[PDB]
């Protein structure tokens, strides 16, 4: 969380779940389930003419696969579109560090 883009952070949590934003409408779970292999179940939702709403929810075997893709599939482009990919789940917070001991 900052005014700029860092890139992969270790965040204190784990999450098999990754959430996707910035889905293109050509886009479908089938597409999907060719960017995420190891992906257990994939969700996306559309609209009632049949746009995906611009996001989806990926499902994992743990924190473990999770991560994998997670790691590279961040901002892959489909159908033109970058995706994103960030661990659902609770807003964690970094550990404040004024002086190494």
């Amino acid at each position: 969380g900052s005014s700029g883009s860092s890139g992969n952070s270790t965040w204190s949590g784990e999450s098999k779940t990754l959430v996707l934003s910035n889905l293109s409408y050509s886009a479908t779970e089938e597409t999907l389930q060719e960017v995420f292999e190891k992906a257990t179940f994939i969700k996306v939702p559309q609209n009632q003419n049949g746009k995906s709403k611009g996001y989806a929810f990926i499902e994992f075997a743990s924190f473990e696969d999770a991560k994998e893709a997670l790691n590279s599939c961040n901002k892959r482009e489909i159908e033109g579109r970058a995706i994103r990919l960030e661990l659902q789940g609770p807003r964690g917070s970094p550990n404040s560090g004024p002086s190494s001991g």
